């Protein structure tokens, strides 16, 4: 009835956002937590009711694999901790939840991918906005036919940031910069709004250096992808100004969303016949970030793989390799 | 005190657009007709009180010289057009107003500045957004420091094109596709938001040449563009979708306009401190075309060079040939 997840690495995201949503839960319960903070572990232990049997270090992580109401471990570290830990969760026999970025390169991915294939272990990654109901009504707009082919999609991705000394702004933490943390939306929307996988790519860096937080990432990236289909995109990533939307447009009509990937507050407008107008969604069963932690929940229960598996993390590994070479070389880069 | 126009080309833009804004102008006036079709000479003609002597065909234009109540030949004729009757218009000692894209070529545009400049006349290209209330607003939003220094310029311009006889997707006589026609918007907006000239380009074309429309000029092709600030952009021109908008954003906050350069509808919301809001231009003392036209004319009555002189028609071409270059050689051009 319901999986077990462990939640690793109780920062923002875990402890704000995640930890909370198992109320809504079906599938999925949580059942214990990994912690290279004692006091977190105390402290968050105590709120969910977690027997202290059931709360890791880093350094006792490892024990998991004996603890049989754990099923998942939820990886929310900084990004180049992705794959050590989905490593050690999967040869802990355990299925993983890992958080986007994937990891910091295509080959940190494939490791992820064998290590959790050889475990005999399913592998998802965090994209919760393939569970929100506005992104859901637009993907479902486009494959009814509503938009005629796609022709452009239009997405912007991007937040003020703030303190230098964070790890987003660390390399070594977190294997780059605004196209690592929020320009993947824009990437990850062009792919699932098209239904395709881009064969070319363009791009842009700017990137003020003398601006303290920008010594070792990029501010700003954007850029160009072409599909198959004809389809394009133009897409925003940016560390110094707000953003969040998309559009999606053919010759019948179009859709967009703005906020389109944010927690909450998602508006929809269409032009399909007639002037814009905003549009409600289809009602979803639950909150996104329920949906998503059910998901993996629901796909180990039934033996079904995730809309959202590592190979959806890879294939936008792929393609930011692509875009900041596309940026360095001042080029195509074909895919 | 106004002075005389002469239209010459009478289309749709000229007829239906153009010639009942004499009506608002404080400094302009229909004086003259030239048209290459007889029944139009009479059917305008009659309907605005030009007399016969002031009706040219395009044989006997240049007769126009003599014609003391002409100060100013306004071509709104398709884009191959536009050099040979400026061209001529400034050897019969007239004024020009010429209509976007302002020429084919960069060098086509240098040769319409040489022949105005030689003729001690002035010259301006139909920029009618530079005087329309909420662009006017955006620009001073951007100079009073409300976002902080720019830095992404997101727009977006198309309409999905018709009949494929049409001048428009004829090459001899349009010189390019949807960026000479409606992606120049984008163009434009993005050079008089930032203010600056771009210095690097990328761009991305995408036509189906299986479709009757587009057996000679582009449908899709979409551009970057980086500029000396570090300010960038991102922009749709399209003959498949339909789009008018921008966007500029800075640390600030953000401002945009939907629709931005249509002849009328715009709306602007804007992010400033607070959650996104509509807001309100400053008045403007006459709508966009009659304050276009009035522009020109207060130039010459005041020794003044025109805010969107030849220079800024050509400033756009040189980036419009950088476009379609980046786009067939699958690289970054550098200006
Ligand atoms: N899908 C979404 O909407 C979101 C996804 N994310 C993703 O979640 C992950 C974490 O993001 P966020 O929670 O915002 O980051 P935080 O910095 O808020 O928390 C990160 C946590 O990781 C753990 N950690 C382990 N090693 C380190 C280390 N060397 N340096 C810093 N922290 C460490 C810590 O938890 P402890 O103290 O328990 O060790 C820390 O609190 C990232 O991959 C991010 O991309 C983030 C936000 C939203
Ligand atoms: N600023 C704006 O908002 C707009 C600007 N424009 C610009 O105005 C110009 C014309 O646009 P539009 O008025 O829409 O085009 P139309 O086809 O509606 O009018 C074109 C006119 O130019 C004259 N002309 C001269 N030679 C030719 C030729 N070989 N083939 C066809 N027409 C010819 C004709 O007038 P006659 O019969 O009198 O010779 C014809 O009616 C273009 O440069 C366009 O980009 C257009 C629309 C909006
Ligand atoms: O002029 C616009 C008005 O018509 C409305 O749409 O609200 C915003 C304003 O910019
Ligand atoms: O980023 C982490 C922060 O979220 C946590 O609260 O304290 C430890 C930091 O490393
Ligand atoms: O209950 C949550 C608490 O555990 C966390 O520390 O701060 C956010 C709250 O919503
Ligand atoms: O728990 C984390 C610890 O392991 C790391 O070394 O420093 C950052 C902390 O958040
Ligand atoms: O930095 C955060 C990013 O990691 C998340 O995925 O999207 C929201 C941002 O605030
Ligand atoms: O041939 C041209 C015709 O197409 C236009 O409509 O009238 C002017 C002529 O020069
Ligand atoms: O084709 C037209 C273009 O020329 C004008 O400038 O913008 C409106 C469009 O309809
Ligand atoms: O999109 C294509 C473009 O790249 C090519 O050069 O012109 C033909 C189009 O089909």
């Amino acid at each position: 009835r319901k999986l077990g997840y462990a939640i690793l690495g109780l920062g923002y995201y875990a402890t704000r956002i995640i930890m909370p949503r198992f109320a809504e839960c079906e599938h999925s319960r949580l059942a214990a937590l990994v912690s290279g903070t004692p006091e977190k572990l105390k402290t968050y232990g105590e709120q969910y009711g977690i027997p202290e049997t059931h709360r890791y270090s880093y350094e006792t992580f490892d024990r998991i694999i004996d603890n049989p109401d754990v099923d998942i471990v939820y990886v929310i570290t900084p990004n180049s901790l992705h794959r050590p830990f989905t490593e050690r969760a999967a040869r802990a026999g355990k299925h993983v939840m890992c958080e986007k970025p994937m990891a910091n390169t295509v080959a940190d991915c494939e490791a992820m991918i064998a290590a959790c294939k050889k475990a005999g272990r399913k592998l998802m990654i965090g994209y919760r906005s393939r569970f929100q109901a506005h992104n859901i009504e637009a993907i479902k707009l486009v494959r009814d036919g509503a938009l005629g082919p796609v022709r452009t999609v239009v997405t912007d991705h991007g937040f003020t940031i703030g303190d230098p000394k964070q790890w987003r702004l660390n390399r070594a933490l977190a294997g780059g910069g605004s196209l690592m943390d929020i320009g993947i939306y824009s990437l990850n929307a062009a792919r699932y709004l098209t239904g395709e996988e881009p064969v070319a790519v363009n791009a842009v860096e700017s990137t003020d250096r003398s601006d303290p937080r920008f010594g070792e990432v990029e501010d700003i990236i954007n850029f160009q992808l072409l599909f198959p289909s004809g389809a394009t995109a133009n897409c925003v990533s940016a560390y110094s100004v707000n953003c969040n939307r998309y559009r999606v447009s053919g010759p019948k009509g179009w859709v967009e969303i703005d906020p389109a990937t944010s927690y909450q507050g998602q508006a929809m407008r269409a032009q399909l016949g007639g002037p814009p107008a905003p549009r409600e969604p289809a009602p979803q069963p639950k909150n996104q970030f329920s949906a998503q932690l059910d998901h993996l929940s629901e796909c180990i229960l039934t033996g079904r793989e995730p809309i959202v598996g590592g190979d959806d993390g890879l294939k936008d590994l792929r393609v930011i390799e692509a875009i900041y070479r596309a940026a360095r070389e001042g080029r195509t880069v074909k895919l």
